[PDB]
């Protein structure tokens, strides 16, 4: 069974200078494999903390992360207004990679492109254009965001040898690739329906791209 990642509180409410703790809980064992993300309208999930408790490069002080096992925690301790946010944490014990719903509190490079107004039941290519470090030595995922809602895993490919990994809710409907010479990783989506129009991000370790809308109508 995939691993549920339940945040119960699908909005907090704050004031400046206050302290504020974000929960999710894992249906599973999933040691300290977890990070937390913060996303704000428009823009793309940017990483906070990992491996449970350790802060990403320029991520201020003010935001920790505790727990291990099924029960982890994000704490933000002085509240700015620039904090005000979504919140979401997010397991990469084992496939498929999964993520909580999200909380509302009230040189690397990855350019994506592609989306567009697509005809329903045809086919559509995104492709995610890597720069600033090695492209070869990460590993590139897929992940979902329908307008207003949470964060799904498509898969992901290792772009050395092209070795790909997919959720099984998307093992038909998408294939990845790359192509090494450019540096870019690229998805195609068929047989296209409503369920199919979202943001689509590309991301690897660290960063995550802009995203590209697809719109199926």
């Amino acid at each position: 069974k995939d691993i549920v990642l339940t945040q119960s509180h699908k909005f907090m409410s704050t004031s400046v200078g206050d302290r504020v703790s974000i929960t999710c809980k894992a249906s599973q064992d999933v040691g300290t494999a977890v990070a937390w993300y913060q996303q704000k309208p428009g823009q793309s999930p940017k990483l906070l903390i990992y491996w449970a408790s350790t802060r990403h490069t320029g991520v201020p002080d003010r935001f920790t992360g505790s727990g291990s096992g099924t029960d982890f925690t994000l704490t933000i301790s002085n509240v700015q207004s620039e904090d005000l946010a979504d919140y979401f944490c997010q397991q990469y014990s084992s496939y498929p990679l999964t993520f909580g719903a999200g909380t509302k509190l009230e040189q690397v490079q990855l350019q994506e492109s592609g989306g567009e107004l697509v005809r329903p039941g045809a086919s559509v290519k995104l492709s995610c254009k890597a720069s600033g470090y090695t492209f070869t030595s990460y590993w590139i995922n897929w992940v979902k965001q329908r307008p207003g809602q949470g964060l799904e895993w498509i898969g992901n490919i290792y772009p050395s040898d092209s070795y790909t990994n997919y959720n099984q809710k998307f093992k038909d409907k998408a294939t990845l690739t790359v192509d090494k010479s450019s540096s870019t990783a690229y998805m195609q989506l068929s047989s296209l329906t409503s369920e199919d129009s979202a943001v689509y991000f590309c991301a690897r370790w660290g960063y995550w791209g802009q995203g590209t809308l697809v719109t199926v109508s």
